[PDB]
């Protein structure tokens, strides 16, 4: 879909690569993180960052780590890392939506050394989840097609102007992510 009506999500895509996504390397791997406002980004969690991680091959200390969970104390399979640096982050909270969104023409921004400035449509975002008795999801991963093969971890989820998940995982037919929300960063 290089077509016109592309135009403003692709756009807002690139822009939030260049202000916002970056490289990283930890002792688990090479991964995909964006930065969300000051000195916060977030990582999938199973990138496991230490004391110091790598970010486009300037080494930096990470100040505070903390493992996310939404308001029934699930595991988000996101990590929030607090950065030692003076540079700060454009604060994108204000592209995530104000609950979990689905989206209808998605596209996965991947940036790791091995893969860098990557864009890859992913087509419908999907939930998948349980119900709470009455309705209502609880446990949920969002989901789209994307048959290929664990990574690149760290995915960015975009549709036009929301960030809207972090891509955490795949099977090699479908690709999960963590649905974002803005309260999981009011701090």
């Amino acid at each position: 879909p290089r077509g016109s009506h592309m135009g403003p999500s692709l756009d807002f895509a690139l822009s939030l690569l260049r202000r916002n996504v970056r490289q990283v390397q930890t002792d688990q791997g090479h991964f995909t993180m964006l930065g969300v406002r000051d000195r916060l980004a977030v990582l999938p969690r199973h990138s496991q960052p230490g004391k110091t991680i790598w970010i486009e091959h300037k080494l930096v200390n990470v100040l505070d780590a903390v493992e996310l969970v939404d308001e029934q104390g699930v595991n988000l399979e996101l990590t929030l890392i607090t950065l030692d640096t003076n540079e700060k982050f454009r604060d994108i909270t204000k592209f995530i939506p104000e609950n979990i969104s689905t989206a209808s023409d998605a596209t996965l921004v991947i940036n790791t050394e091995h893969m860098p400035s990557m864009f890859v449509p992913v087509g419908d975002v999907v939930q998948y989840g349980f119900l709470n008795l009455s309705g209502k999801p609880t446990h949920r991963t969002m989901m789209y097609n994307f048959p290929t093969k664990a990574g690149q971890c760290g995915g960015v989820v975009t549709s036009v102007g929301k960030i809207i998940g972090i891509h955490i995982g795949g099977n090699g037919r479908q690709g999960f992510c963590a649905g974002l929300k803005r309260s999981y960063f009011a701090s």
